[PDB]
């Protein structure tokens, strides 16, 4: 479980309630901008932003990612969503095309939308860098999903993904502790993975949905 002893400061955003600045590991792109207590990814209509580590992750370790997140002002169904990344490249990734993230990843993309057949969901796709996903079938493509619903309402959800090289390659999303997915099928490679989130709202209804950051916690081990 997750400990305080676990902790990666440096692959870690601390909670941004009163944080006046965005915390030097991390790099907002676009127009995520910082505001009281949370970092806004999509403050008007029809915007853009990125959040991600500085820095590459070396995969040595079993680890845990948990991302504290909102979605308020907007309900109803859009093309926009966020986007959770855990994606090789030497470099925070240049390509923008998916949901303000890279379409051509090598990695992980959990996806938080409503647009697709199930209504919201948290889905995962995986791409290996070769090609760009065909973003006209990713809800077919997603290799595992959940339910979970996250428009419109004030308390953050909470997206815990665990990466467990001591229980055979066992890769599980938990959203409020709740199990979402798991599957021992993907073993990432060793390489440098790029951490952030990316989120888009569109131009559904001059919709101003507005997803938001509050914290994120890194662990080595689950």
């Amino acid at each position: 479980g997750s400990d305080a002893s676990k902790l990666s400061s440096d692959y870690s955003l601390p909670d941004l309630i009163n944080t006046r600045k965005v915390p030097n590991n991390w790099q907002t792109g676009e127009q995520a901008s910082l505001e009281e207590g949370r970092i806004v990814l999509t403050s008007n209509q029809n915007s853009k932003g990125s959040l991600w580590l500085k820095q590459g992750f070396d995969l040595k370790d079993s680890f845990t990612m948990e991302w504290t997140f909102r979605s308020v002002g907007y309900s109803g169904q859009t093309d926009g969503g966020i986007s959770f990344w855990f994606v090789q490249d030497s470099n925070i990734p240049r390509d923008k095309q998916l949901y303000n993230g890279p379409v051509n990843y090598d990695g992980l993309q959990l996806l938080v939308d409503n647009n697709g057949p199930l209504g919201p969901t948290l889905r995962g796709q995986l791409n290996d860098g070769q090609k760009p996903v065909d973003k006209t079938k990713i809800y077919d493509q997603s290799f595992a999903s959940c339910l979970m619903g996250y428009q419109d309402s004030s308390v953050p959800s909470t997206i815990r993904v665990t990466y467990d090289l001591e229980d055979d390659n066992l890769l599980k999303v938990q959203v409020d502790n709740k199990v979402c997915f798991q599957t021992r099928k993907v073993r990432f490679p060793s390489g440098s993975y790029r951490i952030g989130v990316t989120a888009q709202n569109g131009a559904v209804n001059n919709n101003a949905e507005s997803f938001e950051i509050f914290k994120m916690q890194f662990f080595n081990g689950v």
